């Protein structure tokens, strides 16, 4: 028998539309966060603060004073700048070949991913653009 079993329970009550939902707390003040906003980019003071929705706990992370931001795309390869935020803040847009400040020096700027040489190590990588190219603008590969 599952006559009884065979019960589906509902409390949807949110439902309601009469005022019977408790407003006990939260009444003359929603949260102190006078410190914590405080602690959200206070030399943004207000208004520019980051949604609690995007929290990047930094994957790859961001050394050599070097945070990519996003890229620059231009019509010549060379002339395609990278938007490059310094640790001080400064957001600022960088030609392939030109040393940023931090001990980090660009080789190539690509548009899916810059290569900067960090502290003198340097990495060769291919972009997920072109499988029948691997190696877009420089030497091709066909098979890697």
């Amino acid at each position: 028998m599952a006559h009884h079993h065979h019960h589906h329970v509902d409390d949807d009550d949110k439902m309601t539309y009469v005022r019977a939902i408790p407003v006990s707390n939260t009444k003359s003040i929603a949260g102190m966060r006078e410190e914590n906003l405080n602690y959200i980019f206070n030399t943004s003071l207000f208004g520019v603060y980051v949604p609690a929705d995007l929290n990047e706990d930094n994957v790859k992370q961001s050394m050599l004073n070097v945070t990519l931001v996003g890229i620059l795309f231009a019509d010549k390869i060379e002339e395609s700048q990278v938007i490059i935020r310094s640790a001080s803040g400064e957001e600022k847009t960088y030609n392939v070949g030109d040393k940023i400040p931090g001990g980090a020096t660009i080789k190539r700027i690509m548009p899916g991913g810059v290569l900067v040489e960090r502290d003198g190590t340097l990495e060769s990588l291919s972009l997920p653009k072109n499988d029948l190219t691997f190696e877009p603008v420089a030497k091709p590969l066909k098979e890697e």
